[PDB]
């Protein structure tokens, strides 16, 4: 169950934070998901289809690929949205970080609790600058697009480089490994959190599925 933590750092403009974080999160979840398991008798199962689609960025000259799932997209857009607000609207040095953590549920023996054991952590350290000039914004569109392109391919190589994946679960064990709550995709169990540190202190936000 060797856990690996990877760190990515990006410097963007305020209007680029949301799209930049979405590119990273969707890219990771693209390679950390499966189709929905449809179980039959004797505990056997088939696997549903998962489409993908290109996403054109409006504030960055870049295009990324995400899982064709509105449910997942709305989930990610929400937490990235909270992050973008908490980060941009801060009187610090424009620094914050977001973590994507994949974990397994080791159900603590009846009846007390349930423990989350992480096996992969993906952290994005964001440095955001607020620009007013239209020209500078244009420079950032091209500049960030190049860097972000290099980092997406890089992150795909890193995921491929990781030697550990959870053992494929049986029907009774599927909810300890996968998020089986989405309609059209089945990612590994994941939680997303972010923290912003200011001159006043540190704020930490954790988001949980229903």
């Amino acid at each position: 169950m060797n856990c690996r933590s990877e760190v990515l750092e990006v410097s963007v403009e305020g209007r680029q934070v949301e799209e930049a974080m979405l590119a990273v999160l969707h890219t990771v979840l693209l390679h950390r998901s499966t189709g929905k398991f449809h179980y039959k008798k004797e505990g056997t199962y088939s696997i549903g289809t998962v489409g993908t689609q290109d996403v054109d960025c409006d504030f960055i000259d870049f295009t990324y690929v995400r899982v064709s799932s509105e449910e997942l997209d709305r989930a990610l857009r929400k937490v990235v949205g909270e992050f973008k607000d908490a980060l941009r609207n801060s009187g610090g040095d424009g620094l914050g970080q977001m973590s994507l953590e994949f974990y397994q549920k080791k159900k603590s023996r009846w009846p007390f609790s349930d423990e989350c054991i992480p096996w992969e952590v993906w952290t994005v350290k964001v440095h955001v600058v607020a620009l007013a000039t239209e020209q500078e914004r244009q420079i950032c569109r091209e500049k960030v697009g190049e860097k972000l392109c290099e980092k997406i391919i890089n992150i795909v190589e890193v995921m491929n480089r990781h030697e550990y994946l959870p053992k494929m679960p049986t029907q009774s064990e599927v909810d300890n490994v996968f998020d089986t709550g989405l309609r059209d995709v089945q990612p590994y169990l994941y939680k997303i959190s972010f923290q912003i540190t200011d001159a006043l202190g540190t704020s930490v936000t954790t988001t949980m599925r229903r």
